[PDB]
C-alpha cells in the first residue's frame, strides 16, 4: 500500500540489543527486513517489526537519553526544535528540561513496545 519506506527516518533495533537507535531507511531488502543506515553511520538490515516509523520522537514519549557523566537516564520528551538543519529533543527528567541531540536519545525495549501499535511497521 505504501509507497516507499526509502528515505525516511525512525528509530530501531536489531536482535539481541534491547535499545533503538535514531536512523534511516535505504532500501527495501524484502524479506519483511529493510536495510537501515542508523546516524552513527552502520548499517544493516532489520526487521520490520524492530522498526519504530515516527520522527520526531512523540511528544510524551519516555525515552532513554544518553546524559553527562556517561549516564543513561530514563525522561520524557517535551519538545523538539531544528537547530541549523539539526533536530534536538527537550527532554524532562527530574522536573526539569534540556536539549539533546538526536543521537545522544535511544529506546529501551519497554519504551519501544509501548510505541509498536501506533509506529511499528510489525
Amino acid at each position: 500500500h505504501m509507497n516507499s519506506f526509502v528515505g525516511l527516518r525512525v528509530v530501531a533495533k536489531w536482535s539481541s540489543n534491547g535499545y533503538f537507535y535514531s536512523g534511516k531507511i535505504t532500501r527495501d531488502v524484502g524479506a519483511g527486513k529493510y536495510k537501515l543506515l542508523f546516524d552513527d553511520g552502520y548499517e544493516c538490515d532489520v526487521l520490520g517489526k524492530d522498526i519504530l516509523l515516527c520522527d520526531p520522537i512523540p511528544l510524551d514519549t519516555e525515552v532513554t537519553a544518553l546524559s553527562p557523566n556517561e549516564y543513561f537516564s530514563a525522561g520524557v520528551v517535551k519538545g523538539h526544535r531544528k537547530e541549523s538543519g539539526e533536530l534536538y529533543y527537550s527532554i524532562e527528567k527530574e522536573g526539569q528540561r534540556k536539549w539533546y541531540k538526536r543521537m545522544a536519545v535511544i529506546l529501551s525495549l519497554e519504551q519501544g513496545n509501548r510505541l509498536r501499535e501506533q509506529y511499528g511497521l510489525g
